[PDB]
This record gives structure tokens, sequence and C-alpha cells, in this order.
């Protein structure tokens, strides 16, 4: 497979597949006779991680670290624990969130909504 | 005050305070007599309202028009709500978008001994 049946498949463009390489995030394909990069499947099943991964909440380093265990011939505990990391991020990412809807709302309650120049919106958010 | 005294009170960084001013969603600062940036408790209250703005999910044009509400003695309260209700509802999508996320990755943990989470996102 060359680049742009990776591209195809993965939904990756070419330059976003170049780059994953050039960061060393995944692993170097060989070349041809011609010289132009090959894939095999490996390299589908790893960008496809690195989309994936990213997908779900995990940053740039932490998807390239994902593709490393995945290569190791050897990590359950290991992903689930990472795993796991991602999803106390996310609740706390969720509860900052809930935390502001109800501020707003709590504001929004409170305002005239009218046309008056009074706004406990405006006033208590500056 | 100057721009790194507004900076500590505020909490923005010096850049963000001349990014707002560059994007013209601030009251310019005043020159002093040496040249350099002066500012009053109405740019404060600027800053602060952009801040929070930014914060609690307005984006760029959005904090900028809520700046402009702030300063206008003939701004309705009505217009404020609508702005707000519409945020409201925009930070429900992504509370949804993110219990989604966390859904996903609770299922592959829970099919996890101690690789079904590699595995299935590979
Ligand atoms: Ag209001
Ligand atoms: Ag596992």
């Amino acid at each position: 497979m060359n680049i742009s049946d990776v591209a195809k498949i993965t939904g990756l463009t070419s330059k976003a597949i170049r780059f994953y390489e050039e960061k060393g995030l995944v692993t170097p394909p060989m070349r041809s006779e011609n010289g132009y990069r090959t894939y095999t499947q490996q390299h589908l099943n790893e960008l496809t991680l690195l989309r994936q991964a990213r997908q779900v909440g995990f940053n740039l380093e932490e998807s390239g670290e994902l593709v490393n265990l995945f290569n190791d011939p050897q990590h359950s505990a290991d992903v689930k624990r990472r795993t796991l990391e991602k999803v106390a991020e996310i609740e706390r990412h969720i509860e900052e969130l809930q935390s502001m809807r109800d501020q707003l709302l709590a504001l929004a309650n409170a305002c005239p909504g009218d046309d008056s120049a009074d706004c406990p919106i405006i006033e208590n958010l500056s």
C-alpha cells in the first residue's frame, strides 16, 4: 500500500501520515524500488490506534505511547490505568462544564430578561 | 496601572491583554507621557468580563459583543439573557459529547482484566 491508500483507508490526510512518521509516532515505512513509502497492515493498525485514541481523548504524546504498548509483545493493567486516568480527566472536564452551565443558568434566572439595562449576567461576569 | 499590574490583577498574560487590544475587543489603553500603556478600572472590568466570558464558553466574537453590551448604558438585559441561554445549550452538547467519550472508555476498561482496550482502538 502506498501513502494515498493509507490515507483513504484510515481517513487521515497524507500530510498527517507523514507528520506521524516525522514525529516518530508510528513505525517508519520501508521504501519501494522507486523509493516510495510502502505500508503494511501494522502501519494501518498504528495509524488507526493513533486516530481513535485521539478521538477518544488522548493527546498526541499519550496516543504515541499507546502505539508503543500496542507493538510490544508483552500490559493490560497499564493500559487500563491510562484509560481510567483518561476517564477521570474527562469527568473533571464534565464537572467544570456542568458548574459553568449551572452558574450561567443561575444568572439567567436572576436576569430581568427585559428592555431594562440592569443585567446580573454582565455585572457578575465582569 | 501598567500592563504588568493588570495581568496580575486579571490573571491574564500580557500576551492576552495585548491580543485583545490588537483585535479591538477592549477600550484601547492610554499612553503615559513616557509612551507606555496605562490602564484604568474601566479596562480592568472589560478584561475581566473578557476573561470570564472565554472561560465559560463564549468564543472571541461573542465575548467582544458582551464587552460592547457592558459598555452600553442602554443595553437590553433580554439580549444578554438570550445569548446566555444559547451558550448554555452549547455547553449541554459539549457535556453530552464528553459523556459518550467517557462511556466508551469505561466500556473498554470494563472489558479489560490485568488487552481489549488497545485491540479495539487499533
Ligand atoms: Ag441580564
Ligand atoms: Ag487492557
